[PDB]
């Protein structure tokens, strides 16, 4: 709004009283966002003597029973009460004393007016020999800080001589053994190891406004989540609230979880699984996307980073959120599963698209077993399955149940097919029977189509007995079958044979002796689709 003619000649003095230090659970004396002040609009060029005189009348106390301690920022980022000499600096301006700080905050120390009535007065402070210390009591049972006021103490005073005051102010029985710490700054609470020394030795850079945090040395402290003041402040410093959303639930508002920035994957999962009444092993988490919102890349269960590492891209404004999903299997096995898409050839000689999920480290047997569990077999068939490999409508291979799945081609040009072994093909006479690959082709051998299949052929068998065996499987009209042309194919070369000749010798379909690698001779079926 509109500024006054002399508004620039004024400054704001914020007076904080000791009652504002009670109940504070964080570092330093109070929270800048929760603290309540007495605000003074003071001339920048008016003296300290005037303010101390004015303030005493305003606050309702004699001038000699009040002492001002300006709130001062320290090099380490803390704000603490500092010493101010009213006798020496009484004629100095408010602006030169604040060192151009506006608003200037000052701690106002006063006697308890209840005690003042019972004789009490503000003691004299020897700026060269005395120190003003603040006392806090940490209670591991309630995991909280209790304010125990301040003391005027000589710098040369032994720590051991401060223990009766601490016990008294905390409500402990005298000669209770205590653990003492110096609250240096956030995430730095240094234990006082020797009490038989002066304050100047005991504390690093002994100053006015220094804090000693103390607690009982009790075995019951160990029963607490945070047994020491040191662990309390560390937990306070690293504390972070994160929202967790289910990736599978659309527009899920999520739930808030209080975690620590230094938590590992196991610790983050264990805490979220407790809130979901699930096993941490049955949860998958996703990284952040940084710029974009929504879930990012899936987080490996063996992630070696911290929660800080996961939340580093959220801006100060940005609310911290992480996405997850609930699994119906252990995370380790879920990560190791392979999506195996194949064809299932049913009893009716019809093809069906099936997706099986064996473990990537499994074998052909495991894929077949997964399939056996999913389908209905023949009326009274073998109950044994096989995995074929088809490329360009031809069977290029029959895989043994012992073969690793990792060996099977990931290429899109391969078609893997599972089927039930026909009764006649379970245990053939190795001396006079043979399994041959059959495939349909239109005019030219390269022009293959249809569903290929394995066929049993016998030594010196009548080729029409082979023909009716083919007809019984294909199952079409007898006049459609008479149009067919039967030929044997091997390495491009193909010879057509007479249906009435009946010439069947296993050597005609066998490859060269000792060559199993070379594409074995097959039987072609000429017609059109
Ligand atoms: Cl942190």
């Amino acid at each position: 709004g509109p500024l006054g003619s002399e508004a620039h000649l004024y400054m704001q003095v914020q007076i904080v009283a000791e009652d504002q230090f009670c109940g504070h659970q964080g570092n330093d004396m109070y929270d800048e966002e929760k603290v309540k002040y007495t605000v003074f609009k003071v001339l920048k060029n008016s003296s300290l003597a005037e303010f101390v005189q004015s303030l005493s009348q305003t606050m309702g106390f004699p001038q000699d029973q009040i002492r001002l301690w300006p709130m001062q920022a320290r090099s380490n980022g803390t704000k603490r009460p500092a010493m101010l000499d009213n006798e020496a600096d009484g004629n100095k301006t408010m602006i030169e004393l604040s060192d151009n700080e506006n608003p200037w905050t000052i701690f106002l120390e006063t006697v308890d007016p209840e005690l003042a009535a019972s004789g009490a007065t503000l003691p004299k402070f020897d700026k060269d020999h005395d120190v003003m210390l603040f006392l806090k009591m940490y209670d591991p049972k309630t995991r909280s800080l209790n304010y125990c006021g301040h003391i005027y103490t000589p710098i040369s005073c032994k720590i051991r001589d401060l223990l009766p005051v601490m016990c008294d102010r905390a409500g402990f029985i005298q000669d209770t053994s205590l653990i003492l710490y110096e609250e240096v700054k956030p995430n730095l609470t240094e234990r006082i190891q020797d009490y038989d020394v002066s304050l100047d030795k005991a504390l690093d850079e002994l100053m006015d406004g220094d804090i000693i945090v103390f607690q009982k040395d009790d075995p019951e402290n160990d029963n607490s989540e945070l047994p020491t003041a040191k662990e309390y402040f560390r937990d306070l410093y690293h504390r972070v609230d994160v929202i967790f959303c289910d990736k599978t639930i659309p527009n899920d508002p999520g739930f808030v979880v209080t975690l620590s920035n230094r938590m590992n994957y196991f610790q983050v999962a264990k805490t979220v699984a407790q809130r979901l009444n699930t096993d941490p092993m049955l949860l998958q988490f996703f990284k952040s996307q940084g710029y974009r919102d929504g879930p990012g890349n899936p987080l490996r269960h063996n992630y070696e980073g911290t929660l800080r590492d996961l939340l580093q891209f959220f801006k100060p404004r940005q609310p911290k959120k992480l996405y997850y999903q609930q699994l119906k299997m252990k995370i380790t096995d879920f990560e190791n599963r392979r999506s195996f898409k194949c064809i299932w050839l049913n009893s009716q000689f019809r093809e069906e698209e099936i997706t099986l999920y064996p473990d990537k480290h499994g074998c052909v047997r495991d894929l077949l077993e997964e399939c056996k569990k999913a389908v209905e077999l023949g009326e009274k068939a073998s109950g044994k399955l096989r995995l074929l490999e088809i490329v360009s409508y031809k069977i290029i291979g029959v895989h043994q149940e012992d073969e690793l799945l990792e060996c099977l081609s990931p290429a899109t040009s391969r078609t893997f097919r599972i089927e039930e072994i026909p009764l006649d093909q379970v245990d053939i006479d190795k001396e006079n029977e043979m399994l041959v690959t059959v495939a349909h082709f239109h005019k030219e051998v390269f022009g293959t189509f249809g569903i290929p299949f394995l066929l049993r052929i016998h030594q010196g068998e009548h080729f029409r007995e082979v023909m009716k065996r083919i007809q019984s499987l294909l199952d079409i009209q007898e006049k459609e079958f008479e149009k067919f042309k039967f030929a044997i194919v091997m390495m491009g070369r193909h010879q057509y044979i007479n249906e009435d000749e009946y010439e069947v010798n296993l050597k005609d379909f066998e490859p060269q002796p000792g060559n199993m690698s070379h594409p074995r001779p097959w039987l072609g079926l000429d017609h059109f689709n």
